[PDB]
């Protein structure tokens, strides 16, 4: 049960070592497209790569790689796309993968800077009046609104696939205040940017897989996924004690290397999921008050 296994951990100061075991029993798989030659400048980082068994394929003969993996939760009926921050010259990729995706939503965990360097490129458009034009990809990305709040800004976008003129609304939230290697501010401001996602819809099942991204696309995006997907399994089975969180994390790691990164984020992989729970369980009253903590207004 995972509240008691967190006082345990926590009282025993061991969370280090817990992390660690993950580390060791983590699944192992070839990479080998995204180490191919051709592929070496459209990856961030050297160390982080997709599996080649579950890695996201763009629909192009030329070159269809692109640095995603779709980790599919078999037993929550959930899936996700964790991607990295798109590079300079990935941005039609990124939305190429978007579209063929059929994704409706896509969370960014990270800024475009962040302790000096640039993590992410700028791939959306920032004011309405200038959209962008992806030549590569054959297509447009309009800004048509945004609700900015105090730690995660909601854009409205609208992509459109030039060669059907085709039309398609995104919704991008964007969490401000996570820091890189860190954890959210709180249990609170998490779970109510999670929620957010949520009830706007992009995580049914009737929509491609949403996507999720960092600067690498492990580590927050790791912690991010795991905590829905626990919510989710005891949602289904109305029943918290039957998740087992590290099992959940061992299963999302056979779809991608490295997801979460440190023994503080899954510790507030815990805590996020110990306090969701609450709302999944019957206490509505929880979202109001994640809210009100979240200091999102100012
Ligand atoms: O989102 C965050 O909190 C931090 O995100 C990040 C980074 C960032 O935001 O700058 S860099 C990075 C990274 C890059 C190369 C190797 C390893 N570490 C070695 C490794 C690679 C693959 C699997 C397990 C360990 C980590 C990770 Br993750």
């Amino acid at each position: 049960e995972m509240e008691k296994e967190f006082e345990q951990i926590d009282k025993s100061g061991s969370w280090a070592a817990i992390y660690q075991d993950i580390r060791h029993e983590a699944s192992d798989f070839p990479c080998r497209v995204a180490k191919l030659p051709k592929n070496k400048n459209r990856n961030r980082y050297r160390d982080v790569s997709p599996f080649d068994h579950s890695r996201i394929k763009l629909h192009q003969e030329d070159n269809d790689y692109i640095n995603a993996s779709l980790i599919k939760m078999e037993e929550a009926q959930r899936s996700y796309i964790l991607t990295q921050g798109p590079l300079p010259n990935t941005c039609g990729h990124f939305w190429e993968m978007v579209w063929e995706q059929k994704s409706r939503g896509v969370v960014m965990l990270n800024r475009v800077m962040e302790k000096g360097s640039l993590k992410c490129a700028q791939y959306w458009p920032q004011k309405e009046e200038k959209e962008m034009i992806f030549e590569d990809t054959n297509l447009k990305l309009t800004l048509i609104s945004e609700d900015i709040k105090s730690y995660y800004t909601v854009r409205q976008l609208e992509l459109e696939n030039l060669t059907t003129q085709e039309t398609r609304e995104i919704l991008h939230f964007h969490y401000t205040t996570w820091p890189d290697f860190g954890v959210p501010e709180s249990p609170a401001s998490f779970l109510n940017f999670l929620f957010k996602v949520r009830e706007s819809g992009s995580l049914s099942p009737e929509h491609g897989p949403v996507v999720v991204h960092c600067s690498a696309g492990i580590g927050r995006s790791g912690t991010f996924c795991l905590a829905d997907t626990c919510l989710l399994l005891m949602d289904k089975r109305k029943d918290p004690s039957s998740v087992d969180i590290k099992k959940v994390l061992l299963e999302m790691r056979k779809f991608r290397m490295g997801l979460i990164q440190t023994a503080d984020q899954l510790r507030f992989s815990y805590l996020a999921v110990i306090e969701g729970a609450k709302f999944i369980m019957g206490d509505s009253s929880v979202q109001d008050q994640w809210k009100e903590l979240s200091h999102e207004d100012l």
